[PDB]
């Protein structure tokens, strides 16, 4: 469904969008991501250049989620990239610097920096006066992942942010699990206009090292396959007996501390790229774009007129004084067909055409990049007017994208309708008993003929009659509704 609206001559055009996003997916996103000039592929496998219109959407993601951890006295810090071999174990994933001449005992770069920040918790903290710490840290993290990897996605470099935590409580780390879940959930929804479903990862797809971890999913209707979007671990006393974080309570005895660790990562910007793009190119939310209005006057190899200079500077005066960021194409090097197709393609949510009629009636002529909704507005209402349909652009993605995701959502019973329900590319949500002998035989049979639990859901939709009901695989007592499918 991201066929239905008008192409321009210049979108059927090779600087326009070739392939379809539906019937050949890998090949379209290759081209969004590369023509709209956000992407440029490295001559490492699993590395990618983030050019400046794609790392403003992580810049953006940093803003808003550095701001809200501050509201929950989260400090920032840095750690090493480097570990020892001792340190990191208490695999194949890590890399190893081995030479400068060679080193006698190898370090690694980092995975996750559990290893690396705990050893310095336990001296930090001694007692409870010193909970609860709160540690985050904006970097990049290596992992040589053996798939074949996807720009954003899957990447064997990616830029992300972890918090770690330390409490006096279970309690208190565990209503810290879900403060952050809800962020990640806001991340997702409230700036990216990306659905996710909170819920809480099984026993076999939880943190290893951790108590309890809660996630929140994303999925990706025309290919059929899910994507974790981020994760909140609630590590317990696990993490802290390891390393010997403990600290003397009120009443004067030891315990281990209760920590948590969450992480988010560039993973964001490809499941959202995924979620509105169409056959033009990006589609992109207004609160990440990074230009939401772009000025074309109509004009071509003459020179701009003064009265074009005039009415498009003015109008950008407006948008800048209303917090709208806007730019002018006065390049009379190409068509205004050719600057239409060239900021469609890299998702700007509105452009401008300026011409003769527009400067008479002192108005200007607005097309939406999704809906391609075209309409005059005098100079007089933009103050007014283009933030309100930025923030309706913002609404129309959210509101079409959750009625695509609740769409993908499948209630099934029994094993006997499961995989005729995979193969439609939708999501299964089943009664199941959580166990994690019932889930390994549930992704043994379903490669076979490989889907695996993708979260427990926060919310409940479907009642479940106490003693009755069964699991949807072999026999058992159900506990609740675990959603289910193949990832990416
Ligand atoms: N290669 C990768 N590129 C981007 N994000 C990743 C990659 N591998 C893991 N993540 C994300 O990093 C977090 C780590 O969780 P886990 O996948 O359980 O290790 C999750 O939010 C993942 O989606
Ligand atoms: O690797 C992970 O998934 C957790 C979350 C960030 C820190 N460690
Ligand atoms: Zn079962």
């Amino acid at each position: 469904a991201h066929h239905h609206h008008h192409h321009s001559k210049e979108n059927e055009s090779l600087l326009g969008i070739t392939a379809d996003k539906i019937t050949s997916f890998a090949d379209w996103y290759s081209q969004v991501i590369v023509k709209s000039e956000m992407i440029e592929y490295y001559d490492i496998s699993g590395c990618y250049i983030l050019r400046p219109w794609s790392y403003f959407i992580w810049e953006t993601i940093q803003s808003v989620f550095d701001q809200k951890i501050k509201q929950h006295d989260v400090q920032n810090a840095y750690f090493p990239i480097f570990v020892t071999q001792k340190k990191l174990e208490t695999s194949p994933e890590v890399a190893w610097v081995t030479k400068s001449s060679d080193l006698a005992e190898p370090i690694a770069i980092r995975p996750t920096s559990e290893t690396i920040m705990y050893p310095y918790f336990a001296k930090w903290i001694r007692s409870h006066r010193d909970l609860p710490l709160k540690i985050n840290q904006w970097t990049s993290i290596v992992r040589w992942e053996f798939k074949h990897p996807t720009p954003f996605i899957r990447t064997r470099e990616f830029l992300w942010q972890e918090g770690h935590t330390a409490h006096s409580t279970r309690k208190e780390a565990l209503e810290m699990v879900d403060i952050i879940l809800n962020e990640y959930a806001s991340i997702y929804e409230d700036l990216l206009a990306t659905p996710v479903v909170k819920g809480t990862k099984s026993e076999n797809e939880k943190f290893p090292g951790g108590d309890i971890t809660k996630s929140i999913e994303g999925f990706i209707p025309e290919i059929g396959r899910a994507v974790q979007a981020a994760t909140s671990h609630l590590l317990g006393q696990n993490f802290s007996k390891m390393f010997g974080v403990e600290f003397e309570d009120e009443k004067g005895n030891k315990e281990y501390a209760h920590q948590t660790s969450w992480g988010l990562t560039t993973r964001a910007i490809g499941v959202m790229i995924m979620t509105h793009g169409d056959n033009k190119g990006l589609v992109l939310p207004p609160k990440v774009a990074p230009v939401q209005v772009i000025i074309i006057p109509i004009i071509f190899k003459t020179v701009i007129t003064e009265e074009q200079k005039k009415i498009c500077n003015e109008v950008e005066c407006i948008l800048k004084k209303a917090g709208v960021r806007v730019k002018i194409d006065d390049r009379s090097n190409y068509t205004p067909g050719w600057k239409y197709n060239h900021w469609e393609v890299k998702g700007v949510c509105l452009r401008f055409e300026v011409g003769p009629r527009d400067i008479e009636k002192r108005s200007v002529r607005v097309v939406v990049r999704d809906n391609m909704e075209k309409m005059d507005i005098p100079i007089s209402e933009l103050e007014s007017k283009i933030p309100k349909l930025l923030e309706e652009f913002q609404n129309r993605l959210l509101f079409k994208a959750k009625q695509r995701q609740n769409e993908s959502i499948i209630r099934v019973d029994t094993f006997d309708k499961v995989m005729d329900t995979l193969n439609q590319k939708k999501m299964v949500i089943a009664p199941w008993c959580e166990d994690v002998s019932c889930e390994e035989e549930i992704k043994k049979e379903t490669a076979r003929l490989a889907m695996k639990s993708l979260c427990i859901p926060n919310d409940q939709i479907f009642k479940i009659e106490e003693g009755k009901t069964k699991c949807f695989f072999c026999d058992k007592l159900a506990k609740k509704f675990t959603l289910f499918g193949r990832s990416y």
